[PDB]
């Protein structure tokens, strides 16, 4: 009895090569992280049939031994930024992928700002599923954050320097209910820079525009007040940042703002976790905690060949709701450059903490099938990227944000 | 919520537009008659590619308006010669179809003699699931009841005058277990001609070679001495007979002889079910009681349009096992020409007579979704085409072969 | 020895059924256009290869014979606007053909304004051709004139009236030397009706804006005189107009407006000839009376069936280079609705006074293959739509537009 | 202006990514020499879209780096076994190209004997060329020398042991004129082996029953007797022996006799040139005196690495023709295991001393273009893998056999 990836790649024609190859390395992991939480193997296939169908055709060429076929410059490795399977309370387990869609030529001059593949995407996936992508903030925030093919090419020179030009990343809620949910993030770095002004005040304008003419409330003080001071700007680079909002009824979206840190201490890194003390609840301290103990827990170890930390990479976003005024944080430590034994061994005390039994069998029985390498290779760095916290009205949001590309690392 | 078929046919890449004009056609019939039963939604999806990807491509060209493009000619409409759903007694039924395999260009001076597409087909199905296609009666009967493409083409002064140069027809069993089982048989019409001999004499003479080579018991004789005779010759047509037989382990398969009677009354039917008197036993009793009672009640009403029945056409197709000495027989009534309302109140009621309701609601199910003609049109002919019988050591075999492709016909 | 379109129908593998129709289609009168006056067969190959790969997966759907699965609206018969063939002097005939780019499910609400088509058209073609596609004037004009899928979306309550949601529509010069030249043109109905400004008002500040950002010279004074009037305006239909452009360098571009006009005489139409009188040369006249000469040639005739023509549908486009000041009128009588006979012995006739005897018999010859419904149909009426004039500095640029999926419309 | 090949790889649809990559490799070796003796740039297409069309979907997997996926064992690399451009007086120079039509699953249990994958490459063939493709003497001779799926398969006892079960092997004139024709070779090893007779019995007496059975004279007497003597069988080995025909009017086609040789001097050598003198003529020894020529010119070098050299691998084929009484032979030297550079020079000097100096530049610009590595790399041996020689009754016939799948060995 084969398994539907294994079934699907004997049976299914693929436009391009690239397609295959990119099946042959995804589409396991894909299906172990769905197969290993109880996805319904009739919803595997449609997810499937949805990661070849939408997605894959989206991600770009496929990287090959030199890299040398990738012309879309990133510092990430090619493909997905991650794979996504987050777990909750009561065993509520779900599988995520974010994608920064490439075309087939995008950074080349035929694409040069990677204009229509994020299109592409959402119109292949309403298509799919039709009245599932509604399209009213996206219509609201693509003129004020992101910017089109033909105003980035008039103004090429503004934005040339920039490294990674980025501007669309589009995440996948891979639902069990095989409905699938679009969600959207906007860096508005390449507008900041065209425009010459700062980051914060056009997407804080971008997002009060959105309120007066929806009347939705989404109170966005706060984080402007705090994003706007001086010792925080000195700490965290403000150009790694982005705004976010789900492909939805826009009464029922969200906007999260997001931003990156490099610091020393816990406490110093408080500030991005409270915006600076203004962010305080009672929840505010339950979910710093936790991440803390995480935090000196995954740095108590020394990193692979004797190479000394100088500081801590992490990455912060918050997130403002319509119908409340509340704004809540989620914080991220990056671990791209761990042991994966440790990282591995820190997320499953982690969760034995938690009592996440069943989630620990999870974690391991994915890792086990959908990434060998961190068993037949002691040293092993290359299956997690980012070990990502956030605590909610009745748990935390601890997802596990893996390179389903390892292999290619290997 | 789509249904398989639907949603397949959004996202599933066609390497051909006629196999995406007959997944039109046949892949909503295929699946509602899966679905019409409880075809797990997954094991629909199987069978669906399987359907797309094995049967599909082997079906020839899809009839246009004047079927011009049709160039493999023969007496039926192109297609499937039936989809072929069964029904046995504690409510098991399951899903077969049947089809002679075309090639792409068979008929024409590319593929004369239609050679490759069985094999595949064969092929296909066995690398789709490995193991489950053993090929030891077809590597013996190939030889002597088959002809090859260059014996066929050698001989073509032999055999141009036959107007259906069929060879090889392959039956799918689509079991409920994703476990798709081919079956094949032989028509020995082209050898016997070439040869110059008896289909009887070939025939058994064939099965004879495979008993001793084999050693399996295959007791033919009865079979021999009822259709060597003359009383039986003149009634019958010998030539549109064949023997078939399972792709499996010979130990397993079994091998029907299959011919075709143009009979005035039931009585004189008798013989064929019974082999002239020879082949008799509790159950050669029990079936024809049901034949004669199916028969005459499809036959008391009167054709369309006031024309005249002279005689009935029935087929016949007796089966022999290895471990054992028995042959059974099965009846066919051929209703191409009835009313469609006639045909399925007989069907209905006979069925009703079992007491086969849930196989009743599920008949009238098949058909209303399946077929709409049937109440679209009160004079309708084109659902059915063969009613077909035979009484097992526990219950009948009755079997509703249904033309697919009716919604071609309208 | 096969034709090019024949082999490559045989040998090529198509992505979609609709591509294979169109190409039964069109693929015959594109390249009987092609080798009708001697497209060397490589650069057939290449332009039919073109054809395959860039416009006609850009073309949406096929006609079915009811036109259900025609979703994307227009008052024109699906398919190509035209295909052009252009005739000049000293035998210089080119092919040229037009489309409005229609995305797959365009006219639905996955591309509820045909958004993508038109850009995937153009990146698809440059990347046939790199450096060939020049995106100057389309990144100037895209934002002023055009209007973007989130800008049609938000303001779906302004435009939703209109019958004809045309924004895009691209010409391709299937250049004799392979490379084939892209031309769009932006119709502001759609701008002009959300912003409720008059056409004339946005059409000539978007050039007046591209005049001082570029520094080049486009006069267009007198076009806005002339089309400001109000006894111009009571003939004209003002909100069927566009302003086009060529893809390319824009030292090299043109800027054409395009409106159309149903007229009484040809006296009154000698207006939009000469924008009043504004507008007038030496070759102003020239011109003017080799269209009234047409005009009453072919007008002299009757309609099919005794129906009476009360005025004449005509078409004009004027435009305007960058280097002089100069504004060149063309004109073009709607010939929709008449004999294809009488228009073609109008054609005929028109070419044997001008002595463009090769270009008869090319003209006939391109008639008789590509379309055989004049000659089986005594009555015909689908050959040809448009008849264009223009007199430049040396010959006139007459353009015989037909449809060449009048075979769809027998 | 892009080549054929690239312009193509840019355009075309694969069915499967192997094509692709195999398109990627052989394509440009197949075009350069396709467009490195004039062969016209739509010829080019048309042949280039035949092996896209025909030949690549009929060679099997591409070889990956272990190359684990080559299921289809051989004692020679993946993928053609030569590329052949062949030289004559007059500068005829041609392209033609051998394979062993190897299934997609050719050597795995689904297509253990790789059956279909020549008669698929026959039909497509025909397909594409109709009434190209005369299928008399392959009618003929498949039953007697070949062995079919079925026969392979119930005694599969008897060849296993055989390391290469080679039974067709199919080549490719790529005439200039754009008619590629077909050439069919059969290798009786696996039907010696079954009927447990010598390879001689056989293939003489298939010739013989053809002789009778078309009146047409294959003078084979000859070549039997020398072949059945013992001094020759001590020297050569049998088994690597075939016959072949080409696919055509039996009246033009021959009949080659072909063989294998491990010789110690060029003396003893001259016997399977003269079939032990029987075979004698006055061009008989004209052939042989040039490959004594080459022989003591390519083997008075070393081998790579000081290894030292027992004895020369030649090969042989004799050839009958219908209308006459004659048979003539064709000697080869492997040169599979020597240097690029030496055998290159040999190459180059033999055509010098023969003047043909237009194809000493073809050979040269071929070998630049086509082979970078021979200049790459000093010490290089994976260009060239066969020298052949035969004169007949005006030039010789040297072929220089290739491997166009070099790059895969570097
Ligand atoms: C918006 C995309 C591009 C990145 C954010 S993905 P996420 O998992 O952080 O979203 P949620 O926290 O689950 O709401
Ligand atoms: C052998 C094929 C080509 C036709 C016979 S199909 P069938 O339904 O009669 O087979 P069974 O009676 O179910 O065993
Ligand atoms: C701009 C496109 C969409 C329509 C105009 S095509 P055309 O033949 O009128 O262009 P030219 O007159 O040849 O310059
Ligand atoms: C018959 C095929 C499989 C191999 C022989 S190819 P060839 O170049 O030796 O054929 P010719 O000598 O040119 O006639």
């Amino acid at each position: 009895s084969p398994s539907p990836w294994d079934f699907l790649g004997r049976v299914l024609q693929f436009q391009h090569g690239d397609h295959k190859r990119w099946w042959d390395v995804l589409a396991p992991v894909f299906g172990i992280s769905m197969a290993s939480i109880g996805y319904k193997l009739d919803v595997q296939y449609r997810h499937l049939l949805v990661l070849y169908d939408a997605v894959i055709p989206n991600m770009g060429p496929f990287p090959n031994s030199n890299a040398s076929n990738i012309t879309w410059t990133s510092p990430f490795p090619p493909g997905p930024l991650e794979a996504s399977v987050n777990y909750q309370a009561g065993e509520s387990s779900m599988f995520r992928f974010t994608i920064e869609p490439v075309g087939p030529h995008a950074g080349t001059p035929a694409d040069p700002v990677n204009e229509l593949a994020a299109k592409q995407l959402m119109q292949r996936l309403g298509q799919l599923q039709p009245g599932g992508v509604d399209s009213t903030m996206f219509d609201h925030f693509y003129p004020l954050l992101c910017v089109d093919g033909p105003e980035a090419r008039r103004q090429w020179d503004s934005i040339a320097h920039i490294y990674h030009k980025c501007h669309t990343v589009t995440a996948l809620d891979m639902q069990r209910s095989a409905a699938c949910t679009l969600k959207t993030a906007f860096p508005p770095l390449l507008r900041s820079t065209i425009m010459n002004t700062s980051m914060v005040d056009i997407m804080f304008d971008a997002v009060e525009s959105f309120r007066k003419q929806s009347g939705l409330y989404f109170d966005y003080t706060k984080i402007k007040e705090f994003m706007s001071e001086e010792k925080t700007h000195e700490t965290m680079m403000v150009d790694r940042s982005y705004l976010s909002f789900d492909c939805l009824d826009p009464a029922k979206s969200r906007i999260k703002i997001y931003t990156e840190a490099k610091v020393k201490t816990l406490e110093e890194a408080y500030s991005f976790w409270s915006l600076g003390g203004r962010l305080s609840g009672p929840e505010i301290d339950y979910g710093f905690k936790i991440v803390s103990q995480m935090w000196d827990a995954i740095y108590s170890k020394e990193l692979p060949g004797g190479k000394q930390r100088e500081n801590n990479h992490i990455q912060i976003n918050w997130e403002m709701s319509a119908k409340d005024s509340s704004v809540a944080p989620k914080l991220y430590l990056t671990v791209i450059e761990d042991y994966d034994a440790y990282v591995s061994s820190a997320i499953v005390d982690l969760f034995t903490g938690l009592g996440w039994a069943a989630h620990v069998q999870t974690h391991k029985k994915i890792e086990k099938e959908a990434y060998p390498m961190c068993d037949a290779n002691p040293q092993s760095t290359h299956a997690y990227v980012w070990i990502s916290l956030a605590y909610k009205k009745t748990g935390p949001y601890i997802t596990v944000y893996t390179n389903p590309g390892a292999s290619i690392l290997e």
